[PDB]
């Protein structure tokens, strides 16, 4: 069950990577 933030269905091997992907989520 790989991660899957509600951002692009890109799925992420780790939440640590989601952080960087989250930066390009709300224009952080």
């Amino acid at each position: 069950k790989p991660y899957t933030a509600r951002i692009k269905g890109r799925t992420f091997s780790n939440e640590k990577e989601l952080r960087d992907f989250l930066e390009t989520f709300t224009g952080r």
